[PDB]
């Protein structure tokens, strides 16, 4: 059986009788006229497997697949989609924590998307098995996938987001500077550190509490000695306008007197033979919630809601691949004596094969729906915020699947501090971003501490991390237990000042970043983007990976080496050097002039902290507070009255004066080449004219 | 690595005599190249081209030798130079290495940056054997797939090689 449904440039191809890990609504199920051959696809059904083939041309680009430790153009590699605890991952390691079975093809400048809605171990052989083919193997007898027409990459993502879910809109503080560690404690130390940070000028949005805050790693408990007074801790942080985010794993301790274990009974994962799936995790012997069940989701939402009611501001979901250590520990117990070195097979940390779940009333094998586990956990956790009537929602997840963007931010896990990691992190967050997950980031400074030689803890590298993630949506510093203290307040003045200036610059651009976040939640456009996203028709762009676009207007080329300057590749069009005012013509390579290489595209409007505003060329932009700004000839229109402090206009033609609402004239000042400034400091009814 | 050599109980017939593989192992590629060269003669082919990975004294009579499966990295630039020069000073003149490195992406310690790739093209500018070769899972390294900035550099290096080809070929003679 083969059915093809069409609507809005999205074709739903159904092979056999699929049982999706999650059902995505289609607001118009119209049988399509186009056939597989007109779609350029070949399909084969074999021993409980479905193979989908597509040709691959020499100049064709393949992007997506989410979190991959590889170049953005995915050709010449066989990818595996299977959520796994990657440990201290290195480049070219696969698979990782997140699985987004979506890839976009750009041929002759036209983009087309392919989304396979299966959470099983899907294989994407991109021109490896057959140099001229993309072969997708789904380890199931049935499957549903979608062909998403473009022609722009942005067009594919809008439709994809429409299909799987728009990103939730988080609070502005979720994009602030977060400090974290594994872990901060006891409670008095948490407050002491926050005080020193603030006293030295660092604006801290929130602090993350890792597993040391729990009582014997038991979820929803406070360590009796380190955190005897949770209320005191909470009020002190809130008193300092600092949010508190607490980590929450997925393992429930098999403890006779542990409430969650007793109340969750009946809603835990089982194994083929009917018993509970008992494994090993932080709290020791543990069982896991079967988040695929509606009731398990309701139970979890309740615990979360109750947990949030103490004043906790956010939830950090970890180890939710889902991960289990019983197999690893079993091996370590039997061969512990032997003086031999074990191989590091990460797949050993996934759930065993005999584990089963109940999806929509049906009993299914874990291997068929594994990757959607974190999605359902996030869903239940999001539901927990609703149950608490909490409008400001903040959820961080390590693992994910298509649709995860509806409920959480995703960070790249346990990275290793090193110069090469700077480039790796950029590929990771951009891969995730181009795959439908907009709110992403990495651990600034790297997670790994000092448990192995290949770790670089130099301070100038640390500064480069802060600078690298300058525009990442999620900006958090996190470090392992045995790692050196990486909080800015512990750095020599020389380095401390640099971090301080970088963080201040981030807050200065927060308004723009947040506006892009609103755009993401409304249209599904990613916040940070690889250059080929805005210039998909230029093949060169698919090889540029140490540069990224922030929204549609800002190009950032972070310095990812020890050099003092770097070569910057500029796409077609004109670009304005943010720091010295120079305007360069696109499709060229130039040398960076500042430590933070920022360029504005001709046709930009950028809202800055303190009601500042930068305008260059003609375009239209919607600020996060709903205020729309439009620039044309020599006029800047406002959808509604708004305050404007400092206005910066970049222009090749001189600007002698501006006129507010036809009457008042404000003094213009040339601050540098092509740069004109006007100190307005007043509300504007609806427009400004340039002369 | 010694596990990939022929077992110890393997024997050959050299000049009518039965000998153990371990006594004559290294000459195996020499005799294969010899037979292959003879294959060109049998075809009355005057323009002969044979590339071999292994060799022994005398291999220069029949083939070019390239340095096998190298790994792309800045350190490899110096390594390849020692390899080809060691071969060269040892009687094997026609040598080279895989420009851009053979290894693809099957392990972390591989550097696929484009400026390194450009340095490979420049390093082997005057090597007798000038070939770009890459493993199955390695990124596409053909110049046509490089951003204009890097593509132009490789283009100019290759043109410079062809400009000096007459000198190189005279040295080959
Ligand atoms: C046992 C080592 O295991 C590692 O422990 C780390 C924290 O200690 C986790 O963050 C990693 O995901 C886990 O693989």
């Amino acid at each position: 059986i083969l059915k093809i449904y069409e609507n809005k440039g999205v074709y739903k191809v159904v092979i056999g009788e699929p049982f999706p890990p999650i059902e995505f609504p289609l607001e118009q199920k119209i049988s399509s006229n186009k056939s597989l051959s007109e779609l350029g696809l070949t399909i084969v059904q074999q021993g409980n497997k479905v193979i989908v083939e597509k040709s691959l041309d020499l100049k064709e680009h393949i992007i997506g697949l989410g979190e991959k430790a590889f170049e953005l153009d995915r050709k010449r590699k066989r990818y595996v989609m299977y959520n796994v605890d990657a440990g201290a991952y290195k480049k070219y390691q696969d698979p990782l924590y997140v699985s987004i079975p979506l890839f976009i093809s750009v041929k002759d400048g036209v983009a087309t998307g392919y989304f396979f809605n299966s959470a099983s171990k899907v294989i994407f052989d991109v021109g490896l098995e057959e140099y001229d083919k993309v072969i997708v193997t789904i380890p199931e007898d049935s499957v549903e996938f979608y062909v998403i027409e473009g022609p722009r990459i942005e067009d594919v993502l809008e439709k994809y987001t429409e299909l799987t879910g728009k990103p939730f809109l988080p609070p502005m503080w979720a994009f602030g500077y977060m400090i974290s560690r594994y872990s901060y404690y006891p409670q008095d130390k948490v407050v002491e550190l926050v005080d020193i940070m603030q006293k030295e000028g660092f604006r801290v949005a929130g602090v993350f509490l890792d597993i040391h805050y729990m009582d014997s790693y038991k979820l929803f408990t406070w360590h009796p000695y380190r955190f005897p007074e949770p209320k005191k801790l909470i009020d002190e942080l809130h008193k300092r306008n600092v949010k508190l985010i607490t980590i929450v794993d997925h393992g429930i301790r098999v403890d006779q007197n542990y409430s969650p274990f007793l109340s969750g009974m009946g809603k835990f994962c089982e194994i083929e033979s009917g018993e509970l799936f008992v494994g090993k995790m932080w709290p020791g012997t543990t069982v896991y919630p079967d988040f695929f069940r509606e009731d398990t989701r309701e139970w979890w939402a309740g615990l979360i809601s109750e947990w949030l009611s103490q004043g906790v501001d956010g939830i950090w979901l970890d180890m939710n691949e889902p991960t289990d250590f019983s197999r690893a520990i079993e091996i370590r117990d039997v061969l512990s004596s032997l003086p031999v070195q074990f191989r590091d097979d990460r797949l050993v940390t996934t759930f065993p094969d005999n584990v089963v779940h109940y999806l929509r009333g049906k009993r299914v094998k874990h291997e068929k729906v594994r990757n959607a586990y974190p999605l359902y956990e996030a869903m239940a956790t999001f539901k927990g915020f609703r149950t608490s009537h909490r409008n400001e929602i903040f959820i961080l997840s390590r693992a994910g699947y298509a649709g995860i963007q509806r409920y959480a931010f995703i960070w790249t896990g346990d990275n290793t501090p090193s110069w090469d990691d700077l480039k790796l992190q950029l590929q990771l967050v951009l891969g995730l971003s181009i795959s439908g997950v907009p709110f992403v980031g990495c651990d600034i400074g790297g997670f790994q501490g000092r448990n192995f030689a290949e770790i670089d803890n130099s301070m100038d590298l640390l500064v480069k991390y802060y600078a690298l993630a300058l525009f990442f949506p999620f900006y958090r510093s996190h470090k392992a237990t045995d790692g050196i203290d990486t909080e800015p307040v512990f750095l020599p003045d020389y380095y401390k000042e640099k971090v301080k200036e970088i963080v201040e610059l981030r807050y200065k651009f927060l308004p723009y970043i947040y506006s892009l976040a609103l755009e993401a939640s409304e249209k599904g456009h990613p916040v940070i983007r690889p250059l080929f996203y805005e210039f998909q028709d230029d093949d060169d762009m698919y090889r540029i990976e140490d540069e990224y676009m922030v929204g549609k207007y800002l190009l950032y080329a972070p310095i990812v080496s020890k050099e003092e300057s770097r070569l910057v590749t500029l796409p077609r069009g004109k670009w304005y050097n943010y720091w010295n005012g120079e305007i360069i013509n696109g499709k060229s390579v130039v040398k960076s002039t500042h430590e933070l290489p920022i360029y504005l595209r001709e046709g930009s409007i950028i809202p800055l902290e303190g009601d500042e505003l930068i305008v260059y060329g003609e375009t239209s932009f919607k600020r996060y507070d709903n205020a729309e700004i439009t620039s044309s000839s020599n006029e800047i229109k406002f959808s509604r009255e708004i305050y404007v402090s400092k206005l910066t206009i970049t222009s090749e033609k001189p600007v002698s004066k501006i006129i507010v609402d036809d009457s008042k004239e404000i003094q213009v000042e040339k601050t540098m080449q092509n740069t004109y400034v006007a100190k307005i400091n007043q509300k504007i009814r609806g427009k400004i004219n340039l002369e």
